[PDB]
C-alpha cells in the first residue's frame, strides 16, 4: 500500500466517513466504527449500541471460525462498569489491523493468526472536486475484500449489524430509557438496493428526526431485520448464537422474550392478574433502540477474493435555527437588523437533505451512480497522492480536507430569504467532542481557510454573499461572527482588522477563481466600504499606517503600529485595485493604487527592522498583550494571501524572505520539551512545531499575547505556504513534516488538526501547500492557468480551477493536462512564465500534451 | 530501595488514592500529578483541578537556575479537542520520568531527570489506623517531597504547591457564571501551629456543594503567593511562573486583577463606552470564582543533602443532600408500609467527619499535631501487610482493594435517622461511575462479599447490620436487599434475594465473632432469627429442606430449580444460626437449626453433588432464561467462604468440597481469553486471564444462561482463592490472584481500583479473606481465643486484627510471637494449628510475647 501503515494500536487515530455538511461516522485503526456524530454535532467517543460488522468463515469439511471485524483492543480496559454489554467487547476479534489511509479513501487491512480467510475493508465517501453535492452524500462505502487463502472451499458470511442513532434525550419522564422517540428497522427492497432501513417515530420537523440505512446491492443475502429486546441483552446473545451456528440469520419469531415487566422491572403498581400485554404493549414498556443485521454470503473457492459490500447511509435533515453556540448569545445581539426568527420559525435543514430527505435516497443514489462517484474519488485520490509531493506536503494538504467534511461545517437549505435560495455554506471554528466550537463563520480564523476555495468554491461564494449582504453595515464595519444567516439580529461584537481586510482578500480570491462578475458586483458597494472603513478608522496619525488598538485572531487587540494588520491590509489594497479597475470603478482603483504604495513604503520605513516586521510601540507593557520585537510568525499573513491570489511580493522579495527566514530561525522549535507555557497546549514534549511568537533579541513582555507560546497548525500551515512561494522549500517541508509527526498516529489522529476544537478550519490553510508547490495560478477572469514549481523537473500534480479539475505532468520538454471533471477552456496556459498554450480546451476525460517549444 | 515494584509514569491508569474512610478523595498517577478530584460527595474520575499542581525551582549556586512541574511527562494521547486547557499548564517543563510505588496507603513517586540538578521523590498517605475508623477517615493527606543534592555545589530549592478550591461549580446558565454558582476565597493563615492557604466559598454552609480546602505545612521557611491574579484571561499563571523562576521566591499579588472595567470581547453589550473603571471589588464580581494560592519552601542543599518539603492537603464537604438519589430506587419503587420521615428530618445529611472537623484547617491541624503517632501507626500496618511472609502478589490484593474502603463507594453518615438512634452509620454503593455513585443501598447480595471493613473497621459494618435489622427486616422475616430506611424514606419495593438475606445473617455472625457484644447481637437477634426461618418457610416448596425454585440473587435474575448459590449459603446460615442461638439461650431454636443442617447437608449431597461439583438440578435448563444447570458456577461454595471466615470449618465432606473447587479451578479459570466468546460486560479479555462465573464442560449450556455467566468479577476470583486457601490449595488460590492482580497491574487498569458494576467495587474487598486463609486466623472474641493455622509450613509472619487490637504474628515450629501495634490484647488462649502455645496471653499496644511451642 502507498499510504504509511498505522498499527491497530494507535488509539487516537480515527478515519471520517461521511461528506461536506452531512455529519460523519469514523474508523478506527482496529476497523471499529467510533465517533457517531450524524446529528448536527459532534460526537466523538459515542458509541452506538450493537453496530459493528462480523465474519462467519466455514471451511468446507473444516471447524467454523466467528468473529467481530475488529483488530484487538489494547489501551486502558479500566472502564468504570467494564466495556458495556452493548458493545460486545467480549466476542473474538482479529488479532491485528493496519490502517492506510488516502483521505477520501482508507484500507484496513487485518491480520489474524488462525481466521481461515484473510480481510481487509475499504472505505470511503465519495468526493468529487467542485461538486458539493456529489461530495455531500450523507453515506459512505463499507467493503470487505475477503481472501480463501486455503485448499477448500470456505463459506463467508460477512454481516453488518447496525443501531439507528435518533432519538436521545435528556434523561427524565420524556426520554424514558434516554429516548424521546422509539426506533423501527425493516428489511426493505427498492429502488435497486437492499437492507435495512430505520426510522424513528419523532415529529417530521423534530431537531431529533432521522434515519438510517445499511444496504447492498449483493443478491446473497441473509439477514436478522430485528434483533430482540428484551430488558437483558438476549438479542446479542441469540444473534451470536444465530450466526456462529450456520452463519446464516433469521428474523426474530418474537420481537421481545417478556410476557410482562418482571422481577426488578415490575412495576410496582400493576394489576398482577392484569391482561397479558400484546408484544407492541410489552416493546413499548422497553428500550427504544433498534437494531439489525444484514449478511451476505458467497462460498469462496480456493484463492478466489471477494467483495462484500456494504452502504452505510444516514439522514437528520432538521436544525434548530440558530448557532446555539456560547459566544452570540442573544443578549450580546445588537438592534437593527429585523429579526426574522419568529416568522421564519425554529428549523432550518440540511441542504443534503433536499436531494437526500432519507437515508434511503442518499443509499440509492450512492449505489446508483457508484461507477461515476468512486471513478471521481479515485481520480482524486491517484492525483493528490500519487503525484511528485513529497509524501508529507501530499498528507497535510489531502489528509487536511476531513475538516472541511466534518461536524465543522455544514449548509444550510435556504435559511434567509435574503440570501435568495439555495445552500449556504457556515461554519464553527472547530469541533469540541460534544459541540460546536466558536460559531459564525468566524472570519479571522476561516480567512486562513483555503482548501474549500478551491475544492468547494461555491461554499466559500455563498458565505461571502452573507458577509457582504448581511454582516456589513453602511460605514464599512463588518462583523467577524455571522448571525444573520439565520435570520438572527447580528453579533454586537465590532470588527476584527485581519477579519475584515481576510474576508476582503477572500472576496478577490473567489472573484479570480470562478470569473464570475455578477458575483463581484453584487458585493461590490458593501465590499469597497469594508476597505475604506480600514484607512478611515484605524489610522488615528494619518501616516497610512494601520494604528492603534484592533482586535485580531488572538482574541486581543494589539497597539501601536504593526505587520500583521498594514500587511494584510496592504495585500487588500493591491486585491482592490484589482477589482477596482476590473469594474471599472476608476476613483476607487486610483485611490486604493496610491495608498498602496504609500503603504508598502510606509512599512518598509517603519515596521522593517532590518531582519523582520514587527511592533513600534513605546513600551511593549504599557498595554497587556503585545510583542513588540518579537517575531510574530503571522507578520507576513498578507503575503500568504497575496501569493494565494497571484499578487507577488508585497515587499522587497529580499526583505520577505529574511522576514521569513527569521521565523524559521527564531519560531521553529525541534523540540518542546524545555519551553515555559501558561498557554494552551497543540504540541509538546519531543514534539517540534513553529511557535506563533519568540523574542530571540528580547523585549518579551510580561504578559504577551494569550497564544504567543502556543502551536497553531494554520500558522505553520500559512508559514510554510509562504516559504514554498518564497523558494523557501527545505524550510516548508521541514515545518510540515514537524507538524504532521504531531498527528501521525501516535498521539494525535492524522485526520484530525486541533486548536480550539477538532476539524479546525485554520488546518484548511493547508491547501496552499499545493498551490505554492506546483506555483498555480488560476485567473479565471483571464481564463489564465499558469503553474511555476518550486522544485525543478519533472512534476505531477493535483490541479483545480473554476470550470474543471485534474492532472498537470511536467517534463523538460512538454506538459500534460488530463481532466478528471468538468471542462477546461483556456485563454492560456504558462509554465515557468513562459507560454505553454493558447486556446487549450479539454474535456473531461481527454488528455492533452503540448510542447513546451 | 523501594519494596513494591515500580510503576513507570507512562500507566496512564494508575491512580494512588489518597484521602480516608468517607471522606472522598484525591489521587496521584504515576507521573506525580493530582488527578480525580473526588471531594464533594460524589466520585469525579477525570476531574480537572485548574492550577493545581506542583513544582520546583532549583537554583544551583553559580549555576543556571531550573524551574519544573514536579511531574514526569505526558505519554499518551495528546489529542485533547481544545489542546491542553491553559488552567492545566501542560506547556510547562516537566521531568524525564517517574516510578510509582504503592503500598497503599502509603506511595512513593521517585523522579528521574536529566536537566534537574536536585533529586526528588514524593512520599503520600492518609493515615491508616486499622479499628479506628475515625483516625483512617481524615479528609486530609500528606504530600511530603524529598529533595537530594547529588551534585558538587549548594542549590536552593523551592517546592511550591499551588491549589485550587474545588468547591462551587454548577450546572450551565445564569446563576453558574464560569460554570461557578459560588466565588471563592483564598488567604494565607497561621493558627492551630499550622501555616499556608485557607480556602472557603460564599456558599451557604448548608449547601450540598458547600466546603473548604487548605494547604498547610509546619515548615518555617515559607514563600507565598496567597491569591492569584485574576483577569479574563490566564494572567494568574504567567506572573506566577515569572514570579517563581525569576528567583524561586513569590509574593503577594498588589492587584488581584489587571482589569479595571470588562472590555474588548468582554465588554458589557449595554455599556456606556467611557464608563469610568470600577473598585478592584466591583471587577472581581464580574470575574470567574474559582481562587488560587501557592505555597512554597524553601531550604538551601549543601552537596549530598537531603531534605523533606512536606505539605498537607486537606479538605471538607459536610453536607450530603438526604437520600440515596441513585438510580435503582425511584420514588415510582417505594413501599408502602413505613412512614416517610423525610419532611420531619431535613434536606440534609452530615459526613460524620465533619462531627469532629468543622473545615478543612482543623482536619489539617489535627493531621500535623498527631502526625507521628497517625504516620507511626500507618507505617506498623504497611510493614506488617508488606513486609511479611505472604506472595507479594496476595498482599498485592489485601492491601490494594482497602483503597475501595476507603473511596467514594463508601461513607458514614452522622445520625441520618432517628429510627437507629445517634451516632455515625456505614453505607455504601456497590461501586463508583466516574461522576456518580453506582447500586445504591449498601447492596446486600453485594456487600455480602466484602470482608475488608469487618477485619479492619469492624464497627462500620455492625452500624450497617443495624440498619438491616432494625429497618429492612419486616414482621415475616422478609429483608430488602438495598436499603433506602436509613435515610427515613420508605423502603424499596423489590423483595429479598436468597444471597442477600442469608449472606446478611453470616455478616451478623461474623460481626458479633469479630466484637462479642451479645448486646449488639440481641438487638438485632428477633429480626435476625425470623430472616432464618423464612428462608425454610418460604423458599423451599418441596418440603426437602433444599431451597428450590425462584429466588433472586447477585446476578440480578432468578434461579429456578433447586441450586447450590442458596442451598450452600443456607447450610452455612444455619451453622451460625446455631452458634449465636445456642450462645444466647434460644436452646430450641439452636436444635431445630442444627438438625435442619443436617439434613440440609445431606439433601445437597444427595440432590446436587453430580460426583465432581455441585451444579443446579432443573428439568429443562432452557425452560426459564437465565439458569445454568450442568454448568460449572464458580460461586457454588460461596457459603463454604463465608463457613470458613466464620470459624465454621468444612460444611460438606472435605473431599467433595476440594473436588469442587478444583473443578471451578480447572474448568472455569482461564489463562487467556482470545478465545472467549462473550456478549456480555468486560472486565477481563484478549491475553488477559480470569476465572469465568461459570462454563459447561460437560455441555448444558442453556441458549441465555445468567446475563454474567461469561463474564470476570474480582470478587468471585478473591472468594474462590479465599476457599482454595482454606482447602490447602494454595497453588491454585495464588494462580487466580496473579492472573486478576495482573489485569490490575497499571498496563491496563489501576492497581487500587477493581472494578464491577463502577470503580472501586464493594465485591473485590472479598480480598481480605486471603489474609484470613493464608494465615488461618480465627479470632473469637467471646471466647477471647486467637488461632492461626497457615495454608503453608515453615516460616510466616502476618498482619493479624482482632476487636481489641491488631498487630503482627510471627509462627515458625520453634515459637510464634504476638507483636501488638494497636489496643490491647487479652487471650484466653492462642493457638497454632490446633495446638495451644499459651494461655492467658495479655498484651498492651508496642508490646510483643514470644512463645516457645512443644516438642
Ligand atoms: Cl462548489
Ligand atoms: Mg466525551
Ligand atoms: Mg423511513
Ligand atoms: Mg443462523
Ligand atoms: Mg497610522
Ligand atoms: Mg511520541
Ligand atoms: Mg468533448
Ligand atoms: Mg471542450
Ligand atoms: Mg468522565
Ligand atoms: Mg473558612
Ligand atoms: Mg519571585
Ligand atoms: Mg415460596
Ligand atoms: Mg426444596
Ligand atoms: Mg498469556
Ligand atoms: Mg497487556
Ligand atoms: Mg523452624
Amino acid at each position: 500500500r502507498r499510504a504509511r501503515r498505522i498499527p491497530h494500536t494507535a488509539e487516537s487515530v480515527a478515519f471520517p466517513l461521511g461528506g461536506i455538511g452531512t455529519g460523519n461516522v469514523s474508523l478506527g485503526a482496529r476497523g471499529e466504527l467510533r465517533d457517531w456524530e450524524f446529528e448536527n454535532l459532534p460526537d466523538k467517543g459515542r458509541l452506538n449500541p450493537r453496530s459493528f460488522f462480523a465474519i462467519h468463515a466455514a471451511p468446507q469439511g473444516g471447524p467454523s471460525a466467528t468473529r467481530v471485524l475488529e483488530a484487538r483492543s489494547s489501551g486502558r480496559h479500566d472502564r468504570d462498569a467494564g466495556y458495556g454489554f452493548d458493545e460486545l467487547a467480549g466476542l473474538p476479534r482479529l488479532d491485528s489491523a493496519g490502517l492506510h489511509g488516502e483521505y477520501p479513501v482508507v484500507d484496513i487491512d487485518f491480520t489474524d493468526a488462525t481466521l481461515p480467510v484473510t480481510v481487509s475493508l475499504h472505505a470511503f465517501t465519495p468526493l468529487v472536486p467542485l461538486d458539493a453535492d456529489a461530495s455531500g452524500i450523507p453515506a459512505a462505502v463499507l467493503r470487505y475484500r475477503v481472501v480463501n487463502p486455503g485448499d477448500a472451499p470456505v463459506t463467508v458470511t460477512v454481516v453488518g449489524s447496525m443501531s439507528h442513532t435518533a432519538g436521545r434525550g435528556a434523561p427524565g419522564p420524556d426520554a424514558p430509557w434516554g429516548m424521546r422517540g422509539t426506533q423501527s428497522v425493516r428489511w426493505r427492497e427498492s429502488d435497486g438496493i437492499r437492507g435495512l432501513d430505520f426510522d424513528i417515530d419523532l415529529d417530521h420537523d423534530d431537531p431529533g428526526y432521522g434515519t438510517m440505512s445499511l444496504t447492498t446491492t449483493d443478491s446473497s443475502t441473509t439477514v436478522k431485520p430485528q434483533w430482540v429486546t428484551s430488558y437483558w441483552p438476549d438479542g446479542a446473545r441469540l444473534f451470536w448464537n444465530d450466526l456462529a451456528d450456520d452463519g446464516l440469520l433469521a428474523p426474530e419469531a418474537r420481537l421481545t422474550l417478556e410476557d410482562k415487566p418482571r422481577g426488578l422491572f415490575a412495576e410496582r403498581d400493576a394489576d398482577p392478574d392484569a391482561p397479558a400485554l400484546t408484544e407492541e404493549q410489552m416493546l413499548a414498556k422497553l428500550p427504544r433502540v433498534r437494531t439489525g443485521s444484514l449478511g451476505i454470503v458467497h462460498t469462496l473457492a480456493p484463492g478466489e477474493e471477494r467483495d462484500f459490500e456494504f452502504v452505510l447511509a444516514w439522514s437528520f435533515p432538521n436544525r434548530r435555527r440558530g448557532w446555539h453556540g456560547h459566544i452570540i448569545f442573544d443578549d450580546a445581539l445588537e438592534d437593527g437588523a429585523p429579526d426574522l426568527r419568529d416568522e421564519l420559525g425554529p428549523i432550518v435543514r440540511n441542504h443534503y437533505a433536499v436531494r437526500w430527505p432519507d437515508a434511503w435516497a442518499a443509499a440509492a443514489q450512492l449505489h446508483r451512480d457508484l461507477p461515476a462517484l468512486e471513478g471521481a474519488t479515485d481520480a482524486f485520490v491517484e492525483e493528490l497522492y500519487g503525484g511528485s509531493l513529497d509524501p508529507v506536503l501530499a498528507d497535510a494538504v489531502g489528509a487536511n480536507i476531513a475538516a472541511l467534511r466534518s461536524t465543522t461545517c455544514f449548509v444550510l437549505e435556504s435559511p434567509t430569504p435574503e440570501l435568495g435560495d439555495g445552500p449556504v455554506f457556515a461554519a464553527w471554528e472547530g469541533s469540541f467532542d460534544h459541540g460546536g466550537s466558536c460559531e459564525g463563520t468566524c472570519t479571522h480564523v476561516w480567512s486562513y481557510a483555503q482548501t474549500a476555495a478551491w475544492l468547494f468554491p461555491g461554499l466559500e461564494r455563498s458565505a461571502r454573499r452573507a458577509e457582504y449582504l448581511l454582516e456589513t453595515d453602511e460605514s464599512g464595519a463588518q462583523k467577524f461572527r455571522g448571525n444573520r444567516i439565520f435570520g438572527a439580529p447580528r453579533w454586537f461584537i465590532g470588527p476584527a482588522v485581519d477579519g475584515q481586510l481576510g474576508t476582503f482578500l477572500r472576496l478577490h480570491r473567489e472573484w479570480r477563481f470562478c470569473g464570475d462578475d455578477e458575483f463581484l458586483r453584487e458585493l461590490w458597494p458593501a465590499a469597497a466600504r469594508t476597505l475604506d472603513y480600514a484607512a478611515r478608522e484605524w489610522d488615528h496619525d494619518g501616516d497610512g499606517l494601520l494604528d492603534g488598538e484592533m482586535h485580531n485572531t488572538y482574541d486581543i487587540e494589539f497597539h501601536g503600529v504593526e505587520p500583521l494588520s498594514n500587511i494584510i491590509h496592504l495585500a487588500a489594497l493591491r486585491a482592490g485595485v484589482r477589482m477596482a479597475g476590473h469594474l471599472g470603478d476608476t476613483a476607487r482603483a486610483q485611490e486604493w493604487a496610491l495608498r498602496a504604495d504609500h503603504v508598502a513604503a510606509a512599512i518598509e520605513g517603519v515596521l522593517w527592522n532590518g531582519e523582520y516586521y514587527r511592533q513600534v510601540i513605546d513600551d511593549v507593557d504599557a498595554h497587556r498583550y503585545q510583542y513588540g520585537d518579537g517575531v510574530l510568525s503571522d507578520q507576513l499573513l498578507g503575503q500568504f494571501h497575496a501569493f494565494l491570489g497571484g499578487l507577488g511580493y508585497l515587499l522587497p522579495e529580499a526583505h520577505v524572505r529574511s522576514a521569513l527566514d527569521a521565523i524559521v530561525q527564531h519560531n521553529h522549535r525541534g523540540d518542546l520539551r524545555d519551553h515555559e507555557s501558561t498557554q494552551r497546549v497543540y504540541a509538546l514534549n519531543d514534539e517540534g512545531g513553529l511557535l506563533l511568537a519568540s523574542w530571540p533579541e528580547g523585549g518579551r513582555p510580561a504578559l504577551p499575547f494569550v497564544y504567543a507560546d502556543e502551536v497553531w497548525t494554520g500558522i505553520e500551515h500559512q508559514v510554510a505556504v509562504s516559504l514554498l512561494f518564497a523558494g523557501r522549500y527545505d524550510d516548508a517541508l521541514r515545518i510540515e513534516r514537524t507538524l504532521r509527526a504531531r498527528y501521525d498516529g501516535a498521539h494525535r489522529s492524522p485526520w484530525n488538526e486541533i486548536e480550539c476544537g477538532n476539524h479546525y478550519a485554520r488546518s484548511l490553510a493547508s491547501w496552499g501547500l499545493l498551490i505554492g508547490a506546483s506555483g498555480a495560478q488560476w485567473d479565471a477572469g483571464a481564463r489564465t492557468l499558469s503553474f511555476d514549481p518550486v522544485l525543478p523537473g519533472d512534476a505531477r500534480f493535483l490541479f483545480t480551477t473554476a470550470t474543471g479539475w485534474g492532472g498537470v505532468e511536467i517534463g523538460d520538454d512538454v506538459i500534460t493536462l488530463r481532466l478528471h471533471g468538468g471542462a477546461l477552456d483556456l485563454d492560456e496556459l504558462r509554465l515557468r512564465g513562459e507560454v505553454a498554450g493558447r486556446g487549450i480546451h479539454l474535456d473531461a476525460g481527454e488528455t492533452r500534451t503540448l510542447t513546451l517549444t
